[PDB]
């Protein structure tokens, strides 16, 4: 109809209720489910759907051997109905590639997929299900993007890309698209020293992205964007409650403008909702691997370098595998506020469960409640032994 | 369009004709059919569909082992086209949980799913396919609901929940929702001593629910609701024709305001159509197990404590497995009256057929005819031996 | 929109072109295809679809054992997209039963399914996907109907039913339905001595049905209906070119008002287009079994007792299995005339191919061309050996 | 809405970006994917889809044995969502036959399928999903058509057919259809000596077809059509950069009006975009077999007999199997120009990979970019060993 505008503020998050779960690996043990990783959730004005990067093979299929690899000519961004598994028969390909983002602007959807060899990748920006714009690699070192939805405001949908090293400074750019066309792009500015896989959400005409500093930071970099002025800033979450993985143990004081040290060249896509006292951080329970998942209310995490938790909720037990996590919200829901939501990728297979030759995942996702709801833990649920 | 209003009375029930049957277990022996239980049927203004609680695995899948259990993080309310089986590819997830209800108000649908551990469950009420309201467990003992459709009148859709003991008094509440929002809730009132899994239908601005007294009653409790005044009453079906299971043999006089004794802490979801002489009771043929199924015309069953059958119809032979049963009607059908319908869950597998490690079911459903139609029996139809 | 009226005459049939073929048995050797028999084709104003009676099991499924039987509680009328196979995932159940008919009146569709034991069957007439009317068996001996589409004119859709003996006189009735409601019914009149499984088509406000005299006739009975006056007549195809099966060899003179003798208590559903010189007869090539299929132009077959062929077209070689055949036309096609179409059921399995324990079929269908097209033969195409 | 008119010129082709890829053979190793060959892509005003000729069997199905053969009664033109594989459950049959073409005129789609024995084939032209016209074989020797989309202008959609020898002069005709009806047909004129399987595209009210001279030419014949005057001409691509296969090595001077000699009675469907300096040629890398694939910018290829490459892009490595290739464009995309696109059939199985008894393929397709994008190679991706 008309372009959506971020006119609401976030609803108060007093807990998280269950939103969607596809049990993909369980069901896929005996049905035609595509192998995936790097999933997310994204809404249209009339429907919310699960997204991910297919590996172009079923889990039980012999071609599942080797799916631990991240980039191949057989991956594609696919979307499918909420809480269903990604099957060969119900999955809709948005675009071909090994890194992606997607978001609805209120009128139609924009999806971006990057493909190519490491030194010659290119992104093709689709809008209304047609290719419109293409962008060639600028640093010739794995052009890559969000792996979760972008956010739009009055037709302007900013997207964060990174090209260059994963273990040293790289070239991050913020592109501002409108109807699949480039209105403007900036180089990364601010104090964030390395940016990868940003998780974004918007409220009151401002887009907040919680990303990952793969190079040095165990605290997360944050990019805040003004989609009207088409400008941005960057810093790190000040809080001592560190949210990357692997990471060192929590200190008592964090860092606001530098990576918090202790772990180099590694990390996991994550997210956060930074809204003063209504601030919640997501993170794996384990400091060593993508194991477990919890949400922690850390008032003023973004700006208070001594902020510690005041409430929390376990999403996945530390005895269960987790993975990537990101933000999304239904901007077309009724009501006076935007209800914060997120998903957790539940990785199964390699490298942690190597008795199988594949790597895939399932999705669990929650949204906020103003009530103080009881908690449950939500594991993938599959028995690897069955696949043997 | 506009909210539906219960303006018609029930059609005269002179017999029951076949409405839908999915033959899920038969077909699922060699195709991707989800394991389910707790099914029901519910209509939208333009389509009627089968509903049930998936177990998050196919019947032939190895994860089917253990599906006798009622609550896990892998269940979800799914709906699928009428008389089709619940397949991985055609099933639509309404919400995640292990207990549910759902109904269309004329404009859009409201679905409710409860999930959680036993001592910390929570219900999330979805409307127009979006989460709108959440309710935390109030007795910390398996918050649970209908397991069949709710009914709406002018936007108001009452739902019956129970939290607390299954073998002693519990806390039953009647919530009145409008557009997924809580307008009001009452504690159970009346003479019913325990309420679980209510089967409801509406006619002439009144909603009648035939539930189950798991604690002591072999006769069924009945809750009648006025969705305008948003008030209700409760009592038991007076009739000596006892309809729970297991149950003692039929007496010659029943009980109107107390559970009819003889069987404690057990039962099965059931239903009835209470409409003076146009009254029909459904029940298993066996008094010991969920075996067989029949419909009995028992004039004035609700208010006559000596009422006995005047006509009847066998639905399932006593040599075939049955299970839960509930009411639904197509409130958007043409004509001057509402045609009473019901479904019977045909349970296969554990605990009765333990040569297999799973428990699932198929659905058979009928609606009333003003004709006096010949009868057939409708079994599940699957041979367990094939699954061995 | 508005009810369709049969205002056109038939197009000149100079040959038959290929219309649809699903290759169901071939494909079903390795995919989830439902076992069927008694198929047909029927159009809506915006789409034409394949129909048949499912057996409630896949072909490869173990429950396929025993599908040679005609009536069970596991059958249902299902429809699916043109030329696709009937799969568990794309098949839409119209109604539950073991004998059926269906037709679109221009506004919406009416489907009829009969179910029950032999001595207590009942038909339930659905309209706009809702049950509207029910008719109980009147002779208590396998109430049965067309097994192909009915035809409508100004909302009136006549249907032919038979109840009683298959090897002696029976009670055939012609029901005239409008919006699923019975406007009137007549007993069979005319000279036809036994009627079963009528194949109908309409043109210029008249409906012609070519049926089967199971009792004594090797020539086909024909019922012509006036859907305005709601009256009909009956006789046999006069032609010596006999079209039932099994049958005696062709004589030089046929019978207009009596069954042509030589074969008792047997036959196959068939059809014809009776339009003066533009008359075409369909029949198996074999006089002994449902083997092969051909179309023969027999000018004035209906009224000329010495009429013999003037042109012809082989549809299926005598070295391939055939089966039932019936008429349908797209009454919503563009142009000045109705293009005659028909389908042939290609039966595979029992009783002829008994190395397998099942019986199913595929569908091949053609429509007329005003050109004189070259011919091909269209077999099922499956190798039974693969199923062993 | 209104008939589409070719009012735009082609966009400048500076490179090719990835558009769609279905990975059909990989996925089909463990899922219900139909065996195909002769694929293409074609757009409607609201969606672009993959097309191909099914073999009427799954790849893993036993009936896949023998699919190396080109014509059988089990083939059909099927279409399915872009970048999905052709599965039994998501494939839509357009028409039955072993040679086809299809195109949307802006209002609705016209699809053509030819079926029959070699000496008696016939084409049936469908429009708006209904059969409208039929054309009988005129030379009684494998009536055949494009195997890629046709193009329309103001309701007029020209199609190129060939009937007669594959190794000597044949009878090629250009039919001009409007709403499935024949407006006019011409015999082939110009200097092309043999025409088969034309790949067409339209721009500025002119349709260009790059076909194949199976008899003698290693350079490609080109037919240019004026869909208003309904007239055409023909010649060969002048360029020494030969694009058929097998073929001799490239000379330094080509032929404009005669087949370039060196290879008789063989070839592969191919295409080109002839637009002055904005000219690009597609061809297999190997001169001996359907191996590899590349795009070469050959300015003025059509008219310059010494034209050689000025830029290029590898699509498939010479160490990977390729096959047919053809043109299509989204005539309903936004913007001021038509973006050239093409697909490459990636053949797997027989005759090159004979350890399996089947022959099928997957599809890879690209479209032009005005950017100079980095290149990747796009193989089928399946391991034949897995099918053993
Ligand atoms: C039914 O449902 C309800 C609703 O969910 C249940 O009630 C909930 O229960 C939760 C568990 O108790 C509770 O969550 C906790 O909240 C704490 C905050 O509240 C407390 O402190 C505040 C502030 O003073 C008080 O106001 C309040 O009254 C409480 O006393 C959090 O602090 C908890 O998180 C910390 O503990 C968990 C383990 O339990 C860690 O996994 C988590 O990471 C936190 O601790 C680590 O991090 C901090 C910060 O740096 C460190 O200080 C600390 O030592 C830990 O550090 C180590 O571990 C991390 C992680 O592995 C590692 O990285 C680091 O290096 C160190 O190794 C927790 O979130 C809910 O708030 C509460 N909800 C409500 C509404 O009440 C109820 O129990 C259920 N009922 C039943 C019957 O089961
Ligand atoms: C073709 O189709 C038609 C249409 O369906 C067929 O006709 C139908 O046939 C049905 C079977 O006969 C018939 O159903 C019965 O109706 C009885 C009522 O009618 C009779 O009584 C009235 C009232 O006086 C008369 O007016 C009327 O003329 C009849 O005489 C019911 O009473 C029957 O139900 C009871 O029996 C069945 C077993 O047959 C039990 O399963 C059922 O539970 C009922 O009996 C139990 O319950 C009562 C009440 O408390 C007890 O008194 C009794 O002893 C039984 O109790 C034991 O069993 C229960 C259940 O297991 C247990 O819990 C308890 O503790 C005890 O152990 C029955 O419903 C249809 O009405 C009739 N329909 C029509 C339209 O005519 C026709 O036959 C078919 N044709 C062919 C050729 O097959
Ligand atoms: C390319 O395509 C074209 C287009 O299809 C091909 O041309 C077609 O070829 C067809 C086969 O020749 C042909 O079909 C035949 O038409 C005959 C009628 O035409 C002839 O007679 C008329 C009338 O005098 C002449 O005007 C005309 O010029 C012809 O001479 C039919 O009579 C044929 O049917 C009979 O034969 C077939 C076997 O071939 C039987 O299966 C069929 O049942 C008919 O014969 C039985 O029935 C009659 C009637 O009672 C009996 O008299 C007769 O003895 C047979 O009876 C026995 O068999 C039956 C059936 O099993 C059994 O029940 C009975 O008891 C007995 O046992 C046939 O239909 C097309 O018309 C023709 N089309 C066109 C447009 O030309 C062309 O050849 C192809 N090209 C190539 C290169 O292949
Ligand atoms: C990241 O991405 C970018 C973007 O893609 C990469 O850059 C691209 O790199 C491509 C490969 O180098 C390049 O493609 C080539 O373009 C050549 C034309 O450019 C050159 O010449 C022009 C004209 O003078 C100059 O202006 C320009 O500066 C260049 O110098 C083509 O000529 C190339 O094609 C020929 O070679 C390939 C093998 O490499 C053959 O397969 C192809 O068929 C061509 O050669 C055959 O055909 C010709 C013509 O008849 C014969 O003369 C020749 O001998 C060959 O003939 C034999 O082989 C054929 C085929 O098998 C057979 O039939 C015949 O009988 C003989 O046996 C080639 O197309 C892109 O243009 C370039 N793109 C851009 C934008 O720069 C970049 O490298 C990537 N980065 C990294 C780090 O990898
Ligand atoms: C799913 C799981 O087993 N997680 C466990 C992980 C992994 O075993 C290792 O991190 C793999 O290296 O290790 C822990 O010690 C941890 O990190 O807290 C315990 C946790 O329960
Ligand atoms: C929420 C829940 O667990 N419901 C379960 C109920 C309760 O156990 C009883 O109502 C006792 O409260 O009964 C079942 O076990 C049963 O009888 O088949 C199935 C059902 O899933
Ligand atoms: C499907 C079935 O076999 N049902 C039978 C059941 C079960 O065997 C037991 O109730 C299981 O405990 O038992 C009966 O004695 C009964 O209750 O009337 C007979 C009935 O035919
Ligand atoms: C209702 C019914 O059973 N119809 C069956 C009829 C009747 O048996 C005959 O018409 C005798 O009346 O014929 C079949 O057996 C047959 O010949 O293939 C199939 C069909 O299903
Ligand atoms: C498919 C097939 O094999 N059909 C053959 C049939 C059957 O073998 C028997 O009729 C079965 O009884 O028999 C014929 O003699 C015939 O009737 O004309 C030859 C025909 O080719
Ligand atoms: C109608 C038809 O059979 N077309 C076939 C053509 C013809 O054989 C050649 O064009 C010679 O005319 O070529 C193929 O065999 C091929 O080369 O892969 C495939 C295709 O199906
Ligand atoms: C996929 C593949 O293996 N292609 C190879 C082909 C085939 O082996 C033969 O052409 C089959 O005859 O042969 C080459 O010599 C060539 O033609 O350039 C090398 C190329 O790498
Ligand atoms: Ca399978
Ligand atoms: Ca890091
Ligand atoms: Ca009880
Ligand atoms: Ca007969
Ligand atoms: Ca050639």
């Amino acid at each position: 109809r008309d372009f959506n505008n971020l006119t609401k503020g976030l609803c108060t998050i007093n807990s998280w209720h269950i939103y969607g779960k596809d049990n993909a690996v369980r069901i896929g043990e005996d049905s035609d489910v595509l192998v995936t990783r790097e999933p997310y959730v994204s809404c249209d004005p009339d429907e919310c759907r699960f997204y991910a990067l297919s590996q172009g093979t079923t889990i039980r299929g012999k071609h599942s051997n080797g799916t631990i690899h991240d980039r191949s000519q057989y991956r594609a961004l696919i979307s499918w109905p909420l809480s269903s598994p990604p099957t060969v028969y119900n999955s809709r390909v948005e675009c071909i590639g090994w890194s992606s983002t997607s978001c609805h602007d209120g009128k139609t959807r924009m999806s971006i997929c990057i493909s190519g060899p490491n030194n010659n990748a290119s992104a093709v920006i689709w809008y209304n299900r047609r290719p419109v714009t293409e962008i060639n690699t600028w640093a010739r070192n794995i052009l890559r993007t969000q792996e979760s939805e972008c956010v739009c405001h009055n037709g302007v949908c900013p997207v964060v890309f990174t090209d260059g090293s994963a273990t040293g400074p790289a070239e991050t750019r913020i592109y501002y698209f409108k109807e699949g066309k480039i209105l403007k792009w900036e180089p990364l500015a601010g104090t964030a020293k390395h940016i990868e896989e940003c998780s974004c959400y918007g409220e009151r005409a401002e887009i907040t992205c919680t990303c990952k500093d793969n190079w040095q930071g165990s605290n997360r970099p944050v990019i805040r964007i003004d989609p009207v002025a088409m400008t941005h800033t960057s810093q790190y979450i000040c809080s001592p409650v560190l949210t990357d993985n692997p990471r060192p143990n929590d200190p008592t004081v964090g860092k606001c403008n530098d990576p918090y040290p202790g772990n180099n060249n590694n990390g996991v896509k994550g997210f956060s909702y930074l809204d003063g006292v209504n601030t919640w951080l997501g993170r794996t329970i384990s400091i060593a691997s993508r194991s477990g998942y919890e949400m922690l209310k850390v008032p003023n995490a973004l700006t208070d370098d001594k902020s510690k938790p005041t409430q929390g909720q376990t999403i996945v037990l530390n005895t269960d595998w987790s993975g990537y996590s990101g933000s999304f919200m239904d901007y077309w829901a009724e009501g006076e506020c935007y209800r914060a939501c997120f998903y957790v990728e539940l990785i199964r297979g390699r490298p942690k469960e190597d008795k199988v030759w594949w790597t895939s995942n399932s999705i669990v996702s929650m949204c906020s409640s103003t009530e103080f709801l009881g908690q449950w833990d939500w594991p993938d649920g599959a028995k690897i032994e069955y696949f043997l």
